[PDB]
């Protein structure tokens, strides 16, 4: 170890996933007890990463937290907490960073619980879904950006098909999950031009077999759900080859039309309609 | 094809109207004998507008001050208006909180009062609208910008917001539409316009074509008035080609078969 060194990405390596690529990486996976966010803290263990998990229930956490070690994690810890608390958000990466002796990917998952409603009047599960699926990682980023710059490290940002383009019954849902993308993808273009060496990957899933998923679109929508598993490494290897955007879903004409071109071409004619150099 | 017949003695509510595209929004409304109740923060900067809406033909014109950080406000506003224009056929959002352009750093303050401001209002406006809009079969018009559907450095907290509001916004218009609810909902999409703000806000940032406050006021008039799901209006040929999102409207129709609803 002390008589170890080199580098992990070389040729390729910005195309070519490797599992030894998370090994000894010190990763923060929130809403981690459960689901796609289990799923990571799983896939991340047995890579040989360092962990720190959340969500609110300690007891969920500690099984996680057992079974991340039986994996071969480096190490493995939990905290748990609700990120309807801005200061337990500041904190908790703090602690985290803290237990870990660093930070070299943050992995932004929870959500406030949510169904499939037709909204009428509920402005307070409006206000939640922005505070929890939003401002929550906004916070935690604003936490953990003294660390990410430290170690050129990685935002891994879990949205949704529903953060991309319009689904009845999720406008609060779609609404926090939208604001994901213009605020993570408006930082990502300021610290291209501030040379800023963190990453940030929106990933753009649909339907997953989690059982929330299974039990909230029960009876009310009919789609094919793609397995939890493959949904959690696909979200990681992306963070790990720091691209932009992650698509994964089960329709092959999903991924064919959800990719956004004209946007890509837009944002680079403008690059250069803007005099920035005062800020940088 | 827009006719300015189409907002005669129409009961019009336009929010941010004390200055820039919503005070040009109030001066066409009454040109075109519109009934209007215009709102912004500004008490002398509104009995302006109310008196040049007046010279200028309005069926009648109010104000109503006030901060839209305020919910309750926000919710009162639309009672008052409705009560004094006895309905209401089309709702105006427009308003934003005082915005500069800068980097993130850690400005959460400005994060959060964008969204309270920028979207939460607008929502909350919008349900205590919709029982006299269901009632007139009238429209929603959300005042958007190029940053609510593509990334620019330096607006982070502001195009979260203008994002949210299409995210919400669509989600709403495919429910109305499965529940027959015939109120439209037109989301604005507007490049640089050459209000005092903006101008103010871009100086020696943006130079470029900026495109008159005037104009664009009118192009959202008549993208509700057409029940129009979106508006673009840029000063660049180059933008309105590739502003559309053609594969997304493709995705949504073929997911319009996974649902249920009964
Ligand atoms: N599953 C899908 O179909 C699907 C589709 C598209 C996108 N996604 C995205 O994928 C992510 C994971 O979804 P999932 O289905 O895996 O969810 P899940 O199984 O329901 O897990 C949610 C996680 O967040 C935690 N959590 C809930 N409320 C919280 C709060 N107030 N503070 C802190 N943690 C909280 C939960 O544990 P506690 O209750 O103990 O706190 C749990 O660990 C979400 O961002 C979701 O939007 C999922
Ligand atoms: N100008 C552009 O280049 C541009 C580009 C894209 C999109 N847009 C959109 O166009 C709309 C109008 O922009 P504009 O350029 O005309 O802006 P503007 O001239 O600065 O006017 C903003 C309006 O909002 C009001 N307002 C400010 N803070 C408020 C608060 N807390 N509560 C209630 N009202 C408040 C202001 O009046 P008070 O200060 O008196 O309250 C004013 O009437 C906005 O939604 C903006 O996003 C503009
Ligand atoms: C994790 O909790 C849930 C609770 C609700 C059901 C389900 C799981 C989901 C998943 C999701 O985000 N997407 C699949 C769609 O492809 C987008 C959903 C399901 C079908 C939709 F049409 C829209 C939204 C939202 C809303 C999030
Ligand atoms: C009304 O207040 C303002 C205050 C700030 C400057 C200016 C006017 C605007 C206008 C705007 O939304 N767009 C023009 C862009 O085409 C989108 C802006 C300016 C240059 C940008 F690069 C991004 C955003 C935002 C942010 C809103």
């Amino acid at each position: 170890a002390s008589m170890t060194g080199g580098q992990q990405m070389g040729r390729g390596s910005n195309e070519e996933f490797r599992p030894e690529m998370l090994q000894g990486k010190k990763v923060i996976v929130t809403g981690a007890s459960k689901g796609i966010g289990r799923e990571m803290a799983y896939h991340l263990a047995k890579m040989g990463a360092h962990v720190v998990v959340t969500a609110r229930s300690k007891e969920t956490l500690q099984k996680v937290v057992s079974h991340c070690l039986e994996l071969g994690a480096a190490s493995a810890h939990y905290i748990a907490g609700t990120m309807e608390d801005m200061t337990f958000a500041e904190q908790f990466v703090a602690q985290a960073g803290k237990l870990m002796g660093g930070l070299d990917m943050l992995i932004l998952n929870h959500i406030t619980n949510t169904s499939l409603n037709l909204f009428h009047d509920d402005i307070h599960h409006v206000r939640k879904s922005m505070e929890v699926n939003f401002l929550s990682y906004v916070v935690l980023t604003v936490a953990a950006l003294p660390m990410l710059k430290q170690s050129n490290g990685s935002i891994v940002v879990v949205s949704s098909l529903a953060g991309k383009v319009a689904y009845p019954m999720v406008a609060a849902y779609s609404a926090s999950k939208f604001a994901l993308d213009g605020f993570f993808s408006s930082i990502r273009k300021e610290y291209s031009v501030s040379r800023v060496n963190v990453s940030i990957t929106l990933c753009v899933l649909g339907l997953i077999d989690t059982e929330t998923a299974m039990k909230a679109v029960s009876g009310i929508v009919h789609m094919q759900a793609a397995p939890k598993e493959e949904c959690a490494l696909e979200i990681i290897k992306g963070g790990a080859l720091r691209q932009e955007e992650v698509y994964y879903d089960s329709s092959r004409w999903t991924t064919l039309l959800i990719r956004n071109p004209c946007r890509k071409i837009l944002e680079e004619l403008y690059s250069t309609s803007y005099n920035m150099d005062r800020f940088i």
